């Protein structure tokens, strides 16, 4: 029974698409093109235009490397791209009323990702929640975080925060046009996985983006993860522009050289996360976790929390962590915990059972994703701003249980899209899968709406306080178990 559905916005109609049940607006354009000068430049407000614009179709996503790790696994192809990339995709029960608003940051190392992929798809979530769900496009890579302050002035000055500033828009576009979609302007939740969620935590720093949401899911992510300093950033620039062959401060090679090429110059660099925001002093003035100690979101409710199992995901690239050679594992540790590296081997190396791999996956899943979980939960709790903890422990069968609960399982859990395409070969074929993502979906659904995870599925979900440190453990069993990184957060700071 599927029909057109119109609305209209404050730059121009679009033509969307119902059953009656759910509606969905697709390829919204919230800013003009970044392209020509708006390329390498902030984003600029849609041009008005007149007519109804066809919302049947998803935008093209941004310049992207095939980052092909999860695509291996799953059957996806490469993404149809285009450096005019900017659009967002609304899902909603009805164009009337006024519900809560989910807008989704998705993750991809600020190099990959798009809001069109089907497992961000929004119809369940509005369903089962009556809410508005909003996924985004923002610039990734060079054309996204390039900061080119030293290299070309103060023209580019925010250059290494534009993926950020898009982001920004895209929360300017809903505050302004949400009503007419049947969302609440002042009920709007932000949650992002991996390098999203760690933009949902610049977000909560910076103060363009202050007033723009009331709330925030930050999953297998945070403000500590990925952030760049100015310094650190500059010295990444020079190596791009290096392999672009731009030479700093031509202006005309910067304009002219082709997106793919800038795609191809960062990829040149190595694997990593090697772009990022950055701390330049304007859209980020300082270090997402100063602000979050100094009080910054005290007024912002917080769901926060990790996958048991994070790392695991990076064996299917790099195979050592099923392995039990020493020197090559110390030298993964080490190129991330640096001096403090020896003592952690020992302490997880003594604990659990199997390979020397398997028992050093936790140290890099803490070092990586644990640590800033537990500061953006700690700081929250600290300035008595609401904050819930939690950690997935469903582990996909796939591939002889190797993965367990790795980085971005959760994912179709959280949206209820296990069936969609793609994900079975992640999640794999369990019955006992939609039930975990019923409880998990729900309570981000109860969330975004009171302002606490809380439902009738899950047992009491204690609000995290430094005293007990309550986590949700969404399991087969969901429990709450209490201080559950005891051990390794005395250790670390030992």
């Amino acid at each position: 029974e599927l029909h057109d559905v119109i609305v209209e916005t404050r730059y121009g109609a679009v033509r969307g698409r119902s059953d009656g049940t759910v509606c969905v607006w697709k390829g919204v354009p919230f800013a003009r093109p970044p392209v020509g000068p708006l390329r390498f430049r902030p984003p600029e407000p849609p041009e008005p235009w007149s007519g109804v614009r066809d919302a049947t179709r998803f935008g093209p996503a941004s310049v992207q490397p095939e980052d092909r790790l999860i695509s291996n696994l799953t059957g996806g192809a490469t993404l149809p791209q285009d450096e005019d990339c900017l659009y967002l995709n609304i899902w909603s029960p009805s164009p009337d009323g006024r519900r809560p608003v989910m807008v989704w940051i998705h993750g991809g190392a600020y190099l990959t990702g798009a809001g069109s992929i089907p497992w961000y798809d929004g119809t369940a979530l509005a369903r089962e929640g009556d809410v508005v769900v909003v996924t985004l496009n923002y610039r990734l890579g060079a054309l996204g975080f390039l900061y080119l302050e030293d290299a070309f002035g103060p023209e580019f000055t925010g250059s290494g925060n534009l993926g950020i500033l898009d982001q920004i828009a895209a929360l300017r576009w809903v505050r302004e046009n949400i009503a007419a979609f049947g969302g609440d302007p002042d009920r709007v939740t932000i949650f992002g996985e991996s390098a999203g969620a760690g933009s949902v935590g610049v977000l909560l720093a910076a103060p363009a983006a202050r007033g723009l949401f009331h709330r925030a899911i930050l999953q297998s992510g945070s403000g500590a993860l990925g952030v760049r300093t100015a310094a650190s950033a500059a010295r990444v620039a020079a190596r791009v522009l290096q392999h672009a062959g731009v030479e700093p401060g031509d202006r005309e090679a910067l304009r002219s050289l082709p997106a793919r090429a800038w795609a191809n110059a960062v990829a040149a660099l190595g694997p990593g996360l090697p772009l990022g925001p950055v701390v330049d002093g304007t859209v980020l003035p300082e270090h997402p976790m100063a602000a979050l100690a100094r009080g910054a979101a005290r007024d912002v409710a917080v769901l926060v929390g990790v996958n048991k199992d994070e790392y695991n995901l990076f064996a299917l690239q790099d195979p050592a962590w099923l392995g039990d050679d020493e020197a090559a594992l110390r030298q993964r540790v080490e190129a991330v915990v640096g001096p403090a590296a020896g003592r952690l081997i020992e302490f997880y190396r003594s604990r659990g059972e199997g390979s020397l791999g398997r028992r050093l996956l936790p140290l890099m899943s803490y070092a990586v994703f644990v640590r800033g979980m537990l500061a953006t939960a700690d700081a929250q709790a600290r300035v008595g701003a609401p904050v819930w903890a939690y950690r997935f422990d469903f582990e996909t069968p796939v591939l002889g249980g190797v993965l367990g609960a790795c980085h971005a399982l959760e994912i179709p859990f959280v949206f209820n899209t296990l069936d969609r395409a793609g994900a079975d070969r992640f999640t794999g074929t369990a019955p006992e899968r939609y039930a975990v993502a019923q409880a998990m979906h729900r309570a981000w659904i109860a969330f975004a709406r009171e302002g606490n995870p809380q439902h009738d599925g899950l047992p009491e979900w204690p609000r995290y306080d430094l005293e007990e440190r309550a986590v949700m453990v969404f399991a087969v069993e969901p429990r709450v178990e209490r201080d559950p990184w005891r051990a390794e957060r005395e250790v670390w700071a030992a």
